[PDB]
């Protein structure tokens, strides 16, 4: 069905050089909750977007990469300071992988009980990452859409593909809720969702943390649900 099982994780090829990783964590009350990130081969190296929930799961992502790609992981970028995105930082660091996050995510990480990334991204007024803070990002195009799911949430397009990654900002076109709103910015969410869409206008495959890949209707639907929060 395209879902490759490797240990307790699932890997799904999305494009020639792009795979989605999925890991699970029990939330007594919501069952075994999936979180998705990305793996991108860029020539002779690999780039990761988001950890798994835990170090052990994140080490399994690295093991899958060694088996299935067998190229060095040059860097990882993590998309905000929550456990699903940054819970496995130590595994990346033990593996010698350079890590990047929004400056604000690195500031938040220790209070969230998370390990900060080694490097901080900062963003221009137009939302786009300041390029000098994202060296060697290859095809990864990093965009801060504004506060939404969290204050620090960032998003990533993959050049050479039709894919844009909304992380925990974007939910699928049939979602019934915006999920965990504990740290959300209810006033700016809708605008932040639409800004993500406007940043990646040619992206036809929208990848997200807590749903399978969807069409751009994910963006419009998410923005319309968020319209209610104000
Ligand atoms: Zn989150
Ligand atoms: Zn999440």
């Amino acid at each position: 069905p395209g879902d490759q099982r490797f240990g307790d994780l699932v890997f799904r090829q999305l494009a020639p050089n792009v795979w989605q990783h999925t890991s699970y964590l029990d939330m007594p009350g919501f069952g075994a909750v999936a979180s998705n990130g990305l793996i991108v081969r860029d020539g002779g190296r690999v780039l990761v977007v988001d950890t798994a929930w835990t170090d052990d799961q994140t080490a399994q992502i690295l093991n899958w990469i060694k088996q299935e790609i067998n190229l060095p992981v040059a860097l990882a970028v993590v998309t905000h300071a929550h456990q699903d995105k940054m819970g496995g930082m130590d595994a990346l660091h033990a593996a010698g992988i350079a890590t990047y996050a929004n400056a604000l995510s690195n500031q938040l990480a220790p209070q969230e009980g998370l390990v900060a990334a080694q490097h901080s991204l900062t963003f221009a007024a137009n939302g786009w990452v300041e390029p000098a803070t994202a060296p060697n990002f290859g095809p990864l195009k990093v965009f801060y859409p504004g506060p939404g799911h969290t204050s620090d949430n960032i998003t990533v397009g993959i050049d050479g593909t039709d894919i844009a990654f909304g992380g925990c900002l974007i939910k699928d076109s049939k979602a019934k809720s915006l999920g965990n709103l504990g740290d959300a910015d209810t006033e700016h969410y809708a605008a932040s969702a639409r800004a993500f869409g406007a940043a990646f206008p040619k992206a036809s495959m929208i990848v997200m943390s807590h749903s399978a890949p969807d069409s751009r209707a994910a963006i419009t639907h998410t923005a319309r649900m968020a319209d209610k929060l104000r």
